[PDB]
């Protein structure tokens, strides 16, 4: 673990990320998408090869041999308000597991069901918060990436007001 695991926000690619794994924000059928999904696809391609898994999980699989943390979050057009915050919640516990098993000292991670999944909907709180319930008890350093500048300095505030 790191010697201090903090929480970071970068605005940028996630693609570039500097960690030594990566989540990706992907669909439960390991299609290369949209949005992260198809950054990381471009990026890591071999990652893809049996990705697929059910909404509310996570599946590891390796590109030589840095991890792609595949995180299916609920599309809340499909979903409930109540079921896809269940859901939303139980792929990032199955993130902090992987991340965990994988005794890495740092992971990127963007906001799932924050984009196309959202249902139309601003649920930066609601993913940021469900994020750092699960990874608060993992002790590696956290990246999250995000793209727009109003979305960065919220989540900035957020990670300095708990500090
Ligand atoms: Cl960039
Ligand atoms: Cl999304
Ligand atoms: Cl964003």
């Amino acid at each position: 673990g790191a010697m201090a695991p903090s929480y970071r926000v970068k605005r940028m690619d996630i693609a570039k990320n500097d960690e030594e794994c990566v989540v990706n924000a992907a669909n439960p059928r390991g299609l290369p998408g949209d949005g992260v999904c198809k950054a990381v696809y471009k990026k890591w391609p071999e990652s893809f090869k049996n990705s697929a898994t059910p909404v509310g999980t996570a599946k590891t699989v390796m590109c030589g041999t840095y991890p792609v943390i595949h995180a299916v979050g609920p599309n809340f057009s499909n979903y409930t308000e109540s079921e896809g915050d269940r859901e939303l919640a139980a792929a990032y516990r199955e993130v902090a597991k992987e991340v965990t098993r994988l005794g890495v000292n740092s992971v990127a991670i963007p906001l799932l069901s924050t984009g196309v999944y959202s249902g139309g909907k601003d649920r930066l709180t609601q993913s940021l918060n469900h994020l750092f319930t699960a990874m608060d008890s993992t002790d590696a350093d956290v990246v999250i990436y995000c793209r727009d500048k109003e979305w960065e300095k919220k989540i900035s505030e957020a990670i300095q007001m708990r500090t």
